[PDB]
């Protein structure tokens, strides 16, 4: 019964070194490099997301779409003592991977992990998580559920002004219909990250959406 999410895993804990983030992000990049691909990992867009941490330095994460972990060892390993990720994943499978792969890295007291959908565990977030607002969102899930998860956010009271929302894959596979929206709402200030994918050859992008509040009524 072996996938590749196991086979991930297996390589980091045999060759990353326990309680050392960046050696299991090597031991990832390097696995996903020369001998599977995997979702959902790369040391090009992980630079743009270290730069963003690194400026934002926020308090609480939020990340749609956990897959192996990869990315959420990635921003945890940037945030201050006392700083939050949280982070969603619809498989169950996944899930157990991402937690295993935060515990080997030493991060596991910095992450929370949930195991659901994103439309049905975001408006649990006040009440079960404690949380009042995000600092920061960070989508890597199912291209078409940037948008009406970023408006479920908005909607839940998640946002304040200023938090920083982060998507991967705008171009490659492609998220027009929220590229569209956020680019053309006045609630949101819009930076692309183009990002190469050495080995299929195209250019990808990270879509960088600072919350600006909401949209106010007409006088
Ligand atoms: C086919 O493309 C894919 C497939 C899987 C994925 C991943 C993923 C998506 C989710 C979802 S989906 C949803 C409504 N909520 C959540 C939390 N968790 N993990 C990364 C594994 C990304 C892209
Ligand atoms: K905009
Ligand atoms: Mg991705």
């Amino acid at each position: 019964g072996d996938t590749k999410e196991q086979r991930i895993l297996r390589y980091v804990q045999q060759n990353a070194k326990p309680g050392d983030p960046q050696s299991v992000l090597e031991a990832i990049d390097t696995y996903c490099t020369q001998k599977e691909w995997a979702m959902n990992v790369g040391d090009a867009k992980g630079q743009i997301m270290d730069a963003v941490i690194r400026e934002y330095s926020p308090s609480l994460v939020l990340e749609l779409g956990a897959y192996c972990g990869y990315s959420a060892v990635r921003m945890a390993r940037l945030l201050q003592p006392g700083a939050r990720l949280l982070t969603m994943e619809i498989n169950p499978d996944c899930a157990a991977i991402t937690q295993q792969m935060l515990n080997f890295a030493g991060l596991q007291d910095k992450v929370t992990i949930l195991n659901g959908a994103s439309q049905d565990l975001i408006p649990q977030l006040k009440k079960k998580y404690d949380v009042d607002t995000l600092d920061m969102v960070f989508l890597d899930h199912w291209k078409d559920r940037y948008l009406p998860d970023t408006l479920l956010l908005e909607k839940c009271g998640l946002l304040r002004k200023g938090t920083v929302l982060l998507a991967d894959n705008v171009i490659v596979p492609g998220t027009p219909d929220f590229l569209a929206y956020v680019r053309g709402s006045s609630s949101f200030e819009c930076t692309h990250y183009s990002s190469y994918l050495e080995y299929m050859k195209v250019v990808d992008g990270l879509e960088k959406a600072i919350y600006q509040g909401p949209s106010s009524p007409d006088k």
